[PDB]
């Protein structure tokens, strides 16, 4: 189901790819999206799917494209056009000059000093959390580990209900792994339908909380709005629920699978932190892109006002240009060059929680599980999507082998 390619594509510019399920997608989805860089692909493609647009597939044109957001806007960031268009979250949906004031309030309720504040509960819980698994010798890191773990940090972040949880997720999923059970205007909607009532009780009784600040925020002289404010609280349920989730899943399907790889963490912890980063260069997931406010031209290919290019985060450091031997991971490489974090005015500001949730698992279950590995028989299955993921991750392990600590 593809649509009629355009007047102004050359249609060996054409290279059918399918952002919502790529082919090799049982071969892992990072290899699913790498098919973009092989010897035979153009550097800049169109793809008929998903009703046809073009995608960006090396380093240095996604680094281009992401400084540039004159011709290269956020208006529309989400392919296809209706979500993009559909899609309202800031400072996400929106280039700077005005992105930097509603991108400062927002920095205020996540950042480095917020981190810092939080880093006790996320060692109580990651320990708490390990410990509990521990004697089982099995859980389902999915639901188990994964889904849990960064969600009741955002939920005690924004004051929230545990219980809101499972719908919210399910709304946060949609968003980024289109199903087909509701379209991406339906999702926001209900999740709007959710925040409202809350946003509307923080105006006229605020609390600590990251949305008591963000109801009660300051935007150039004036009051943040309720909508800009119901508005910010979106995304970082999203942000909040569905990145930090997945990520953990692959990095830990790698670690189940690559003992000499749990061993040097292990032995040298000197290591976590560019172990952090390696893993992030590789376990990449997000895929958003951008939209032309106008007719220009990108390294040679005309490109046409109006038009959206994907330029996906996951490819960047899964680039041979970039890093040599991509597919393989070396916690000593001398330059882990990725963009994971996105890159440009819109870099990710959530990099810190994020990062220290990531150190912090590993440290912690390597402590505790030094040996664990895939249960006999599972074949694990990713989703590719605006997010991409782990459908379960079922794993295994001796508990005459853990520790308590
Ligand atoms: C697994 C770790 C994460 C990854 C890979 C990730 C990925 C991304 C990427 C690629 C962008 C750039 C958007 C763009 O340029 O279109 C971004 C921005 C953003 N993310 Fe993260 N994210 C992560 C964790 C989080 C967390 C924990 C939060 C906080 C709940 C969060 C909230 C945000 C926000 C608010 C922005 C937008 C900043 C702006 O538009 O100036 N993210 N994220
Ligand atoms: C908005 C932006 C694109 C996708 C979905 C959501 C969180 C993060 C940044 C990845």
């Amino acid at each position: 189901n593809l649509a009629p390619l355009p007047p102004h594509v050359p249609e060996h510019l054409v290279f059918d790819f399918d952002m919502y399920n790529p082919s090799n997608l049982s071969a892992g989805v990072q290899e699913a999206w790498a098919v973009l860089q092989e010897s035979n692909v153009p550097d800049l493609v169109w793809t008929r799917c998903n009703g046809g647009h073009w995608i960006a597939t090396r380093g240095q044109l996604i680094r281009e494209a992401y400084e540039d957001y004159r011709h290269f806007s956020s208006e529309c960031p989400f392919i296809p056009r209706e979500a993009g268009e559909a899609y309202d979250f800031i400072p996400t949906s929106m280039d700077p000059p005005e992105q930097r004031q509603f991108r400062a309030l927002a920095n205020q309720v996540v950042g480095m000093p917020v981190v810092d504040k939080l880093e006790n509960r996320i060692q109580e819980l990651a320990c708490s959390l390990i410990e509990s698994l521990r004697p089982q010798g099995q859980c389902n890191f999915t639901e188990d580990y994964a889904e849990p773990f960064p969600i009741r940090i955002f939920m005690l972040l924004a004051g929230l209900p545990e219980e809101d949880i499972p719908h919210l997720k399910y709304l946060t999923d949609q968003m980024t792994r289109p199903d087909g059970s509701m379209t991406f205007a339906e999702a926001k909607e209900a999740l709007y339908d959710y925040l409202i009532p809350i946003i509307e009780q923080r105006r006229q009784k605020p609390g600590t909380d990251a949305i008591s600040i963000v109801a009660n925020g300051q935007v150039n002289g004036r009051p943040i709005t309720s909508d800009e404010a119901k508005r910010m609280c979106g995304l970082l349920l999203v942000g909040g629920l569905d990145t930090v989730v997945n990520f953990l899943s692959f990095s830990m399907e790698f670690l189940a699978k690559s003992p000499e790889h749990r061993q040097e963490l292990i032995e040298r912890p000197e290591r976590i932190p560019a172990a952090c980063e390696e893993l992030l260069r590789r376990f990449s997931l997000v895929a958003d892109g951008r939209i032309l406010t106008s007719d220009y031209e990108f390294h040679g290919v005309q490109l046409k006002k109006g038009d959206q290019i994907l330029l996906p985060q996951m490819l960047s450091g899964l680039d041979e240009r970039e890093n040599a031997c991509p597919m393989h991971v070396d916690f000593s490489r001398q330059k882990v060059s990725h963009t994971t974090f996105g890159h440009g005015s819109h870099l990710c500001l959530g990099q810190h929680l994020a990062r220290r949730e990531i150190i912090v698992t590993l440290k912690e279950w390597l402590t505790r599980i030094p040996d664990f590995s895939i249960a006999p028989g599972a074949q694990i299955q990713h989703k590719s999507g605006i997010v991409s993921g782990v459908q379960a991750l079922p794993l295994v392990w001796d508990p005459a082998t853990t520790k308590a600590v």
